């Protein structure tokens, strides 16, 4: 429990079968930026949400899983086509892991400097993933909340836990800004943040890319800040 340093990465147990992975990249004007994703054990397999920033860091996530869990990684899903979430796709492919992203993330990946995932998720008009596109996802419940941080951003709840992951859409309850809005839909952000909250009403622990886990005040605060963009 608590933070475990493993090379240049940090791992933190959040629930009996859920860990947060954290990796860092220098960005001028922002410093060494943390990005979080998730590792979930579902019976005899492991599921990953988001890569680390780089292939080397992502291979270290797989090394941590080997050491600490020692079960095969059945699949990975990534939450949009920016480097913090998709930068390590080649490491997953080298390891033989099946990879999934929003169809739109895969379409955008080359222009964003990313390698596409192998499989494309599609979404119903109400935002829930079309189940045939997310086979064998076990407790991962994938939801497209609308355009926000990016047009392609997706979110993931973990069935059987109190955890939902907002990726880079959600910031914590004390954040001063919405971060990188360069690819954002400023008109729709607030609604998208609120739709994430409404999709996962029982999630009391909100995990996000660039803050430590928080309560649902992360959602309300993020949406209230995004009201300013309209
Ligand atoms: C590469 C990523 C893709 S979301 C990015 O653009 N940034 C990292 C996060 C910072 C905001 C922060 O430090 O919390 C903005 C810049
Ligand atoms: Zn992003
Ligand atoms: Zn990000």
């Amino acid at each position: 429990t608590g933070d475990q340093r493993f090379g240049d990465l940090v791992f933190r147990q959040l629930a009996p079968n859920v860990w947060q992975h954290t990796s860092y990249l220098d960005m001028p004007g922002f410093g060494a930026v943390a990005s979080n994703g998730l590792i979930v054990r579902d019976g005899g397999r492991v599921l990953v949400v988001d890569t680390a920033w780089t292939d080397d860091q992502t291979a270290q996530i797989l090394n941590w899983i080997k050491q600490e869990i020692n079960l095969p990684v059945a699949l990975a899903v990534v939450t949009h086509a920016h480097q913090d979430k998709m930068g390590g796709m080649d490491a997953l492919h080298a390891a033989g892991i099946a990879t999934y992203a929003n169809a739109l993330s895969n379409q955008l990946a080359p222009q964003e400097g990313m390698v596409a995932a192998q499989h494309s998720l599609t979404f119903a008009a109400n935002g829930w993933v079309e189940p045939a596109t997310a086979p064998n996802f076990g407790p991962l419940k994938v939801f497209y909340p609308g355009p926000g941080h990016t047009s392609d951003n997706i979110t993931v709840g973990i069935d059987g836990t109190d955890i939902a992951f907002g990726g880079c859409l959600i910031k914590d309850s004390k954040a001063k800004s919405l971060g990188n809005l360069g690819d954002a839909d400023t008109e729709h952000y607030a609604a998208s943040a609120r739709a994430f909250g409404a999709a996962f009403p029982k999630a009391s622990m909100i995990v996000m890319s660039h803050s430590a886990p928080d309560s649902r005040a992360a959602i309300t605060h993020t949406a209230r800040m995004a009201d300013k963009l309209r």
